[PDB]
């Protein structure tokens, strides 16, 4: 139905040589921060271009390690704040150590000697309670995605993988832009960090951390809702899916929304979520939000995703979008 939508339009014939004109999309990605814009913009290329290369995948490596600092150092630093002691009282030489040798660099690194300082803190009992724990103090999301895989990040001719790279935490500072075509059209995308439609994203794993979840939908109501954006296609992200069917196993949505009286499972937590956003459009009988579960950092599921965003775009805004 997108395609026989597309045959319709007639303006390509205006153009001495309309067969080879472009016509383009401009795609506003919006969202609160770490919700997973940047990762979205990274499966474009990883999608409709070529993406990572082996030789831009080891310009990562050193970020991959910095992560990796990051998280063991934020779990052990908690434990103190929250009281909670080694399993086996010889870690504490190894917490000593990972300060000291962190300590002395400027940037991230990984040695043989880091590497066994982390695995033995990693698989401590006192560790892994403090990271189950992780809701009470801030820990970077790869930090067990990493931490699990260790071994291979510290071997000595390490090369990060594709989903290294999606992995990794890159403050955005500036607005970012991105050009890529799919089924003809040419797509001008818009990180904005630091219009034909507007992807809102959502980190659904912040619930139980003004509440953030709370915030998002506060930022949500407003944009969803702006006059600018009255013709423009509302794509709702409801992301980290992955993360928070994990979470909702142990926490309670009632710590984010307390009037919440479903069950605390995925299906019944994540339905709740989704009608809550939803219900901030003040238009709801003359505009329709467009929502998708999503795991930016899974190809495939963003692959999918996208392409069901794309057609809704082509049967609800192809008319104003310009050729050039
Ligand atoms: N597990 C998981 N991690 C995600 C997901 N989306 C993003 N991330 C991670 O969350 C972090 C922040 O995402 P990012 O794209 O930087 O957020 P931004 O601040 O909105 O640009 C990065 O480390 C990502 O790899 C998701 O669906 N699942
Ligand atoms: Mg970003």
């Amino acid at each position: 139905k997108a395609a026989v939508e597309r045959s319709k339009m007639i303006d390509r014939n205006l153009r001495e040589d309309g067969e080879k004109a472009a016509r383009e999309v401009k795609l506003l990605l919006l969202g609160a921060g770490e919700s997973g814009k940047s990762t979205i913009v990274k499966q474009m290329k990883i999608i409709h271009e070529a993406g990572y290369s082996e030789e831009e995948c080891k310009q990562y490596k050193a970020v991959v390690y910095s992560n990796t600092i990051q998280s063991i150092i934020a779990i052990i630093r908690a434990m103190g704040r929250l009281k909670i002691d080694f399993g086996d009282a010889a870690r504490a030489d190894d917490a000593r150590q990972l300060f000291v040798l962190a300590g002395a660099a400027e940037e991230g690194f990984m040695t043989a000697e880091l590497a066994g300082v982390i695995k033995r803190l990693w698989k401590d009992s006192g560790v892994q309670a403090c990271f189950n724990r992780s809701r009470e103090y801030q820990l970077n999301d790869s930090a067990a995605y990493y931490l699990n895989d260790l071994d291979r990040i510290a071997q000595p001719n390490y090369i990060p993988t594709q989903q290294d790279v999606l992995r990794t935490r890159v403050k955005t500072t500036g607005i970012v832009e991105t050009h890529f075509t799919f089924k003809d059209l040419h797509f001008k995308m818009f990180d904005v960090g630091g219009v034909t439609a507007i992807i809102f994203c959502v980190a659904l794993s912040d619930y139980d951390l003004m509440n953030r979840m709370h915030e998002s939908m506060k930022l949500f109501d407003s944009i969803c809702n702006n006059k600018w954006f009255t013709d423009t296609s509302i794509i709702l992200f409801l992301n980290k899916k992955d993360l928070f069917e994990e979470k909702i196993k142990k926490s309670p949505l009632t710590i984010c929304y307390p009037e919440y009286a479903g069950s605390n499972t995925y299906e019944e937590a994540a339905a709740y979520i989704q009608c809550q956003f939803e219900d901030l459009n003040k238009r709801k009988d003359t505009k329709e939000i467009y929502t998708h579960f999503t795991c930016a950092t899974d190809t495939k599921n963003v692959q999918f995703v996208f392409d069901a965003v794309t057609d809704v775009i082509i049967k609800n805004n192809l008319k104003d979008c310009g050729l050039f």
